[PDB]
C-alpha cells in the first residue's frame, strides 16, 4: 500500500544514477545540491550522473562522535539546480517499520520497487573489514550486489542500501540531523 506511491515520488524527483570506478548505483538528491551515496562508491571528483559527467564541489564521508564510519557520504554538486527538498522526510530517530519499500533506480535496475516489509534496527556491521554503525536490515531474498538504494515508508525516507547476503538486505540509516 502507501509506502509504495510514496517512493515513486521521492525517486520520481530526487533519484538519480551514478556510475563511479566501483559500480553503478542510485544517488539521492536531499536539498540545494547536496546528494547522498552510498561510502562504497568512492565517487571522485567528476561523478558520472545518469551517464553525463557532473563536477563535485564538495564530499563528506560521515562518521559518528567516535568516528565509527556510517556508510555515506554526502556530495555538493556544481549545478545550478537545486534538489527538491526533501530534509523533512528524512528519519527523526524512527527507524523500525513494520512496512519498508527498497526503491533501487540504477541503469541495470530502472525502478525497481520491493516491498521488504519489516525494517529491525542491527547496529553494527562489519562492512568489508570497516566496523558502520546505524545500521538497518531487512529481507530480501535475492542478488543485486552494490547497487545502492532508498529505504522508505510511507512519508519517512529510511536509509540507503549499502547490499545484501542472498536473504537480507542492509541500510545506512539516513537521519535528518546528518543535514543539519
Amino acid at each position: 500500500g502507501p509506502a509504495f506511491e510514496f517512493a515513486v515520488a521521492m525517486m520520481k524527483r530526487n533519484s538519480s544514477t551514478v556510475k563511479t570506478e566501483y559500480g553503478e548505483f542510485t544517488m539521492l538528491g536531499i536539498y540545494d545540491k547536496w546528494a547522498v551515496l552510498p561510502r562504497h562508491a568512492k565517487p571522485g571528483p567528476t561523478i558520472l550522473m545518469n551517464d553525463q559527467e557532473v563536477s563535485v564541489l564538495d564530499a563528506k564521508e560521515l562518521v559518528d562522535k567516535d568516528g565509527t564510519n556510517l556508510e555515506l557520504t554526502l556530495l555538493k554538486l556544481n549545478r545550478n539546480e537545486k534538489f527538491r527538498d526533501i530534509r523533512g522526510f528524512l528519519a527523526k530517530e524512527e527507524v523500525e517499520v513494520n512496512e519498508a519499500v527498497l526503491a533501487i533506480n540504477t541503469s541495470k535496475f530502472p525502478n525497481m520497487y520491493i516491498p521488504v516489509g519489516q525494517v529491525t534496527d542491527y547496529g553494527f556491521l562489519n562492512l568489508g573489514g570497516t566496523p558502520t554503525k546505524r545500521m538497518l536490515m531487512y529481507n530480501f531474498p535475492t542478488r543485486a550486489g552494490q547497487c545502492g538504494g532508498v529505504l522508505m515508508s510511507t512519508g519517512k525516507v529510511l536509509g540507503i542500501h549499502v547490499g545484501g547476503n542472498g536473504h537480507q538486505g542492509f541500510s545506512a540509516a539516513l537521519l535528518k540531523h546528518y543535514f543539519n
